[PDB]
């Protein structure tokens, strides 16, 4: 297995991930995003990532996939306004 070379963007009003996968074994995706909590689902592949700030949930957000390029491109609201994810592709995971 390969690890991806995933990238992670924020915006002072929103969070953008960025999952490069081709793959995918199957037909859909599952993402999960909680308070600060991001969960991709999608074949063998699992991504856990903790986001440091707080990601609000409507429905809304925005973002597409293409199998084409091989990247999946999600952003999402924030829970408070102004608020920055810092050292997003800086911060590092644990083990529990």
């Amino acid at each position: 297995m390969l690890t991806p070379a995933f990238d992670l963007s924020q915006d002072p009003d929103f969070l953008t991930i960025a999952i490069r996968v081709s793959y995918a074994r199957v037909s859909e995706f599952d993402v999960y995003f909680e308070g600060s909590d991001f969960k991709f689902y999608a074949k063998p592949y699992f991504l856990r990532l903790t986001l440091p700030g707080r990601i609000v949930e409507n429905g809304s957000e925005q973002g597409s996939y293409d199998a084409d390029k091989g990247i999946f491109t999600i952003r999402l609201p924030k829970e408070t306004p102004g608020q920055h994810f810092e050292g997003l592709n800086m911060l590092t995971a644990l083990l529990a």
